[PDB]
C-alpha cells in the first residue's frame, strides 16, 4: 500500500509489532557512530492510542543495554515527540507496514538541532534496492552519503 504518517490515509496501526534498524543517517554523524547516543537499534513498537512505546538495545563494546521510551502525539499530523538528549520530534515520511519504514527526526538541545533518518525492516536486512531509495531520500533533505550508516550487520542482539 505505503503510506506517510504525515498523510491522510495512515494507520498507525498498523506498524505496530517486530522492527530492526537497517539503517541510520545523520546531519551530525558523531551521534551516530560507535559511541553515539543515537545509534539505536529498534526492536518493537508498541501503538497506543495518543502514544508509541519504542524498544530499543544499544552497543557499547559489543554490550547490549535495553532501553524503552514513550512518544506522545503532538498536534502535528503524523508527529509524535519525545524527551531523549533533549527535545525530539519525529515523522514516518515513507512505509509500506509490511516491510520497511522510513523515519525522520529533529533532535532540539543546548541551541543546537540536528536531523537524523533512519531506515527500519520487519526482518534483518532490506534490499538493495530498498537501501538505495533511502539514500535518495536522504539527499533530499540535505543528508550525503558519507553521513549515511548501515548497520544491518551490527543489528544483532
Ligand atoms: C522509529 C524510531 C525513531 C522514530 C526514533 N525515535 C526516538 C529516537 S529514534
Amino acid at each position: 500500500e505505503e503510506a506517510s504518517s504525515t498523510g491522510r490515509n495512515f494507520n498507525v496501526e498498523k506498524i505496530n509489532g517486530e522492527w530492526h534498524t537497517i539503517i541510520l543517517a545523520s546531519d551530525k554523524r558523531e551521534k551516530i557512530e560507535d559511541n553515539g547516543n543515537f545509534r539505536l537499534f529498534l526492536e518493537q513498537i508498541h501503538v497506543l492510542e495518543k502514544s508509541l512505546v519504542l524498544k530499543f538495545h544499544t552497543v557499547r563494546d559489543e554490550e547490549c543495554s535495553e532501553l524503552s521510551m514513550v512518544a506522545d502525539k503532538t498536534e502535528k499530523a503524523g508527529e509524535y515527540s519525545v524527551t531523549y538528549d533533549g527535545f525530539n520530534t519525529f515523522t514516518i515520511p515513507k512505509t509500506d507496514y509490511d516491510n520497511f519504514l522510513m523515519a525522520h527526526l529533529i533532535n532540539e538541545k543546548d541551541g543546537e538541532t540536528f536531523q537524523l533518518m533512519g531506515l527500519y525492516g520487519r526482518e534483518p536486512d532490506l534490499s538493495s534496492d530498498i537501501k538505495e531509495r533511502f539514500a535518495q531520500l536522504c539527499e533530499e533533505h540535505g543528508i550525503l552519503r558519507e553521513n549515511i550508516i548501515d548497520l544491518s550487520n551490527a543489528n544483532r542482539c
